[PDB]
Formats: structure tokens, sequence, C-alpha cells
């Protein structure tokens, strides 16, 4: 049969923060940038303790747009959520719940559609 469903990002890598391949790295970079250019520290004290980051990414598209600016905003408010965590249990469900907000389709599609990962990569902030 055909290949099975892999990955474009690895999120776990991509939340520890540690060794990154060259495309997950330059997520992370521009995932930083945004978190300090948005000032999400400040506005993540107002989210929830326990993390549901299937429903803060549904939220970000709520009106039906999509744009990877909020891609990394849903990001950097789940890595602030995954230093915070105290468990692996919390940290596995967080990388869970953001592999599942990314293989919706709408999702999925968007990304392949507006140039894939390597284009958000290539963004200048």
């Amino acid at each position: 049969g055909p290949l099975g469903s892999m990955t474009n990002i690895n999120f776990s890598a991509l939340l520890r923060g540690e060794r990154m391949c060259p495309l997950t790295r330059e997520i992370h970079s521009q995932m930083l940038i945004v978190t300090k250019s948005y000032s999400l520290v400040e506005t993540f004290r107002a989210f929830p303790r326990l993390p549901n980051i299937l429903e803060i990414g549904n939220n970000i598209v709520s009106d039906g747009n999509l744009n990877w600016g909020r891609i990394l905003i849903l990001l950097g408010i789940s890595q602030l959520y995954f230093t915070k965590s105290e468990s692996e249990s919390e940290r596995t469900q967080i990388t869970e719940q953001l592999e599942r907000f990314f293989r919706q389709d709408a999702i999925s599609n968007w990304i392949a559609s507006n140039g894939g990962w390597v284009t958000c990569a290539s963004l200048d902030l």
C-alpha cells in the first residue's frame, strides 16, 4: 500500500526546543518572534490553567480566516502551556492536541494551499 501519514512538523521537538530539524528550528524562531511581538506572555495569563489546544486553534479560525501569524500565535500559546507543564502526561496531551488541530481537513488544506510550512519559515517578520 501507499505510505501512511507522517507529521510535517515534529511538534514534540518544537515544544521541547532541543534537537530540531532545520524547518522545525526556523518555525521555533518565528514562534518566539511572534510571542514577543504580540506580548503573548501577558495575554496568556488570562487563559485557563488546563490546556485545550484544539479548542484554542478552532477559536482562532472562528471568523473563517487563517493566516500564518494566527498559526504562530497558536504555537506560541501551546509553548507557554508546555513550558508550564509539570507532568509528561500533560506535555503529551498538549502535543496530541496540537497534532489533532493541524490534521483537520480545512487546516491541512489551508497549509498546503498557502505555501506549506517552508513558506511560513520564510516569512520576513
